[PDB]
């Protein structure tokens, strides 16, 4: 009286830049018909030292298995020693060419490619999101077996096999190698738990780069840590605190009711609220101009403004800017977090939303936030693959009150008492610090660069430094600098911080 199989060639990953990310590798599958191995069991022997396998465990396998027609013997060799069984002739046994993926930038891009499990499917990352797209169509054979299940005769094809598809990603090799580095370094140098770093392109919507730290090499699939294979950018939640001040100021001057030379009185440093007690870090301030509410990082200056304005309109700006909403990304793992929506808002969440206490944000959509705004309010689609022909843009922020908001964000890292640290030598540069209180903390820095005509944006979280220093202007503020530094010249984007 069959039916086997034509394995596709799954489809090439890429960077932006054509660099390999993920090979389909040539492997052997070797299966055998027991009933043919009834007839040669003098071969066995040899066949099992030759796979591996204990000599009487896989002849009580066959034993076992005598009656049926086919069976898997081994999945996963290289052609040498593919070969190298099939020169024993061992009547039965027969091979299958089969694919494997190898990863040649491995741990550094683990996360953002992922990798496929055993069927040679998309499990995690890319490969998993873009399964459909890369894993193509197996084909039908039709083949002659007699009654001894041989292989005797091919009668035909039924389905031609369809490769999958090349995917070119929006990474650059060069700035997640980068981002990369930069970021395990900063984690050993402040012994914290974890952390994440993204780089978009504020004109294209390109992510450019997403590492997370603790990282690990998806070609020694040795059932590492789990926790260690969480894809930090996209799965884990944070509250951003300080970092969403510059959409709850974009509110206030859209509100047409502030300007940013106006003052807000934030003496003593604490707001109450009934039970809720608001509180400043540094309570040595008075009179603060919107763009000091920034650079101090004054809850209390943007809860006063956050009463004036309404938390409606700041609410809105969080919203459209993607803060707490679907990236479109369609990653199965990917988590939306949560944006606190009312019909009335009372004075405590009005206050915390507006300092980004309750709210809960991915650090790719904080990053996809402080692009729209880099990009004079208008928020390009998120895109994980190289982007060709830019889709529309939504006008989010009205175009004036971006282009003030970046003003102030460049003040904030310029200024004196600003975020110094975040300052990258030859550019303008612009972005808001942060820190979350869960004694253990989350440093956080948001910006972009340069100032002039925004083109990166930048994210860096880092989870629980457990050295001296512990401010987001401190630990993640000396990332994105650095980070920023080596992207700004990879690009090849012209230095910003000219003479006059
Ligand atoms: C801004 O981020 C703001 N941080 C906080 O209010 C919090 N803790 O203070 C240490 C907070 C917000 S949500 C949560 N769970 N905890 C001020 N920002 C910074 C900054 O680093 O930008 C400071 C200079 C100190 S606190």
């Amino acid at each position: 009286s069959r039916h086997i199989a034509i394995p596709a060639h799954r489809g090439l990953i890429t960077d932006r830049n054509g660099e390999p990310l993920a090979v389909s590798t040539p492997v052997t599958t070797l299966w055998a018909n027991p009933k043919e191995l009834m007839t040669a069991k003098e071969r066995w022997p040899q066949l099992a030292a030759a796979l591996g396998q204990d000599t009487k465990l896989f002849a009580d396998r066959i034993e076992q298995n005598a009656e049926r027609e086919f069976i898997y013997l081994v999945r996963g060799l290289t052609p040498e020693q593919g070969e190298g069984v099939i020169a024993l002739k061992v009547p039965g046994v027969y091979s299958i060419e089969e694919f494997r993926r190898f990863y040649p930038a491995g741990e550094v891009v683990a996360h953002a490619v992922g990798f496929t499990d055993v069927d040679d499917r998309g499990r995690e990352g890319i490969e998993l999101a873009f399964d459909e797209w890369l894993a193509g169509v197996p084909g039908k054979r039709q083949v002659l077996k007699d009654r001894r299940g041989r292989v005797i005769k091919d009668v035909q094809v039924t389905k031609n096999a369809k490769p999958g598809k090349t995917l070119a990603l929006s990474i650059d090799l060069r700035l997640q190698y980068l981002a990369h580095r930069e970021l395990r370094n900063a984690l050993l140098e402040n012994g914290a738990k974890a952390g994440s770093l993204v780089i978009m392109d504020v004109k294209t919507g390109e992510i450019l780069a997403m590492t997370n730290q603790p990282t690990y090499n998806p070609n020694n699939r040795r059932n590492l840590q789990p926790a260690a294979m969480r894809n930090r950018a996209m799965i884990d939640v944070f509250e951003p605190g300080s970092t969403v001040k510059p959409f709850s100021m974009s509110a206030a001057l859209a509100s047409g009711r502030w300007k940013p030379s106006d003052i807000v009185d934030v003496y003593p440093g604490t707001l109450q609220i009934g039970r809720y007690t608001i509180r400043d870090v540094s309570r040595n301030s008075r009179q603060l101009d919107l763009t000091g509410i920034l650079i101090k990082s004054s809850n209390v200056g943007i809860s006063k403004i956050a009463f004036d304005i309404g938390a409606e309109s700041i609410y809105s700006v969080m919203q459209q800017v993607g803060l707490g909403q679907d990236t479109g990304l369609g990653f199965p793992g990917e988590r939306v977090g949560n944006l606190p929506n009312h019909r009335k808002w009372p004075k405590a969440e009005t206050a915390t939303l507006a300092y980004g206490y309750g709210l809960s944000v991915t650090a790719i959509q904080l990053a996809h936030a402080y692009a729209a705004l880099a990009n004079d309010g208008k928020s390009v689609p998120l895109s994980m693959t190289r982007v060709d022909r830019v889709p529309d843009g939504v006008q989010v922020i009205s175009p004036e009150v971006a282009s003030t908001v970046q003003g102030m964000l460049q003040q904030v890292v310029e200024a004196q008492g600003g975020v110094f640290r975040a300052q990258v030598p030859g550019y303008h540069a612009a972005g808001k610090s942060g820190t979350a209180r869960k004694n253990a903390y989350r440093s956080l820095f948001a910006g972009f660069a340069p100032a002039t005509d925004p083109r990166i944006a930048m994210v860096v979280v880092i989870d629980e430094p457990s050295k001296a220093g512990y401010f987001g202007g401190l630990v993640s503020a000396p990332v994105f600098s650095k980070v920023m530094a080596g992207a700004l010249r990879l690009m090849n984007v012209p230095p910003d911080n000219l003479p006059t």
